[PDB]
């Protein structure tokens, strides 16, 4: 099985450590699948593998014990990098109204698949990543970029349903 | 692609709905992979698929808008049943010291693969599911069955290291 699809992918991105005390392991490989497989199994890493980057140029994995939401870690844009975050370390429940939610649930509560944020079909809208930097309006993930009440939501791919809330649990239970 | 391995599998287990109003969807297939593909892609399902069960006698998927932790639903035994739970709806962060943690993390903070609980190798112990019922000492997941200071831990597959705490973040972080 290919463990690559079990990760949250963010194209053209890598991560940089502000605090350089945080450990890292690198290696040249061929495909990103190799980085995924290694990371998932965690065999060969003196730490818990939370995320990795595949350098497409150098053909190289960079395995991290941290991810984009870790303190003292910055995202950086780069044409050759693909970021892959292990979903186990992307909080899959919400605090409050869920403005900080970054998980990959992309289905509404009646079970309609979400429309991508940067598509205008079926529904036209202004909720684009450029209007909400840091709110992760990517793919078709359930989000609440304005921090409104009702929790994370999305435009549904049902022409007859403009938007619907998603059913994402609170961490409080 | 093959999604079945993206679920927490509980063997010999099904879920009975106690709440009379609760939705359930079922169909006859050959293998459980079919149930998993259907669940993940959430296709032809009037709810959000949080878990399914494969009946090996009937050769039949049962899809659920709930899982084993949902209120109004009971875990129940049967040799013919296998319970697959969508990892997006098992809290992946710990509240307090982690006694209620039911996630699938199974690596110690220093990268060691956990020894399965019901194994005696490399390390003999007494943390058997049969004397910790309710605490999900299954497979080799990090657990904290006595709710001790230190959070979830496991016995490790490394003969040199009996046990190690795991690195599972607090929901508030
Ligand atoms: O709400 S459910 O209980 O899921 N209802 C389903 C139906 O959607 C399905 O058409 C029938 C026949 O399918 S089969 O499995 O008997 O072949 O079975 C069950």
């Amino acid at each position: 099985r290919n463990t690559i699809h079990e990760f949250k992918k963010s194209a053209k991105t890598t991560l940089i450590k502000i605090d350089p005390a945080l450990k890292i392991k690198t290696k040249k490989v061929n495909t990103a699948d190799q980085c995924a497989n290694r990371c998932t199994r965690n065999k060969g890493l003196p730490f818990t593998c939370k995320a990795f980057v595949f350098d497409k140029a150098r053909k190289q994995c960079l395995w991290f014990p941290f991810n984009s939401m870790s303190s003292g870690v910055k995202k950086e844009f780069g044409h050759e990098f693909d970021l892959y975050e292990n979903k186990d370390y992307i909080r899959n429940c919400i605090i409050g109204e869920g403005e900080s939610y970054k998980g990959t649930v992309s289905i509404t509560k009646s079970g309609i698949k979400c429309q991508p944020w940067s598509s205008m079909i079926p529904h036209e809208h202004s909720f684009l990543p450029s209007s909400y930097r840091g709110k992760d309006l990517q793919e078709n993930y359930c989000r609440n970029p304005r921090g409104e009440e009702g929790g994370p939501w999305c435009f549904t791919s049902n022409p007859e349903v403009r938007y619907e809330v998603c059913d994402i649990p609170q961490c409080s239970e």
